[PDB]
């Protein structure tokens, strides 16, 4: 018949465990694009030496975060700038 079992199933395990490093990029990165894609999650799991799953997993659980109301928002948009270039001959 069949081999039998090859190894039981795999669990879930949270990760509540990370240094300043690592944090200090996922937060720097979900942020600019609350979810994952598979190139920005490459680069990350290079940056955070972390696994796929975990940092996914993170940027998930985040989400959630905002969903809190958050303090005070500041309506003053993003300043803008200019730029000069006289001539002569």
């Amino acid at each position: 018949g069949s081999s039998g079992s090859s190894g039981p199933d795999f669990t879930p395990q949270k990760f509540k465990e990370k240094t300043a490093e690592q944090l200090r990029v996922l937060q720097a990165s979900f942020l600019n694009s609350s979810v994952l894609t598979d190139e920005e999650l490459n680069r990350l799991r290079a940056q955070t030496k972390l696994t796929r799953r975990e940092i996914d997993a993170w940027f998930t659980e985040k989400k959630k975060s905002k969903a809190l109301k958050e303090e005070k928002m500041e309506i003053d948009e993003s300043n803008a700038g200019s730029s000069s270039g006289p001539s002569s001959g």
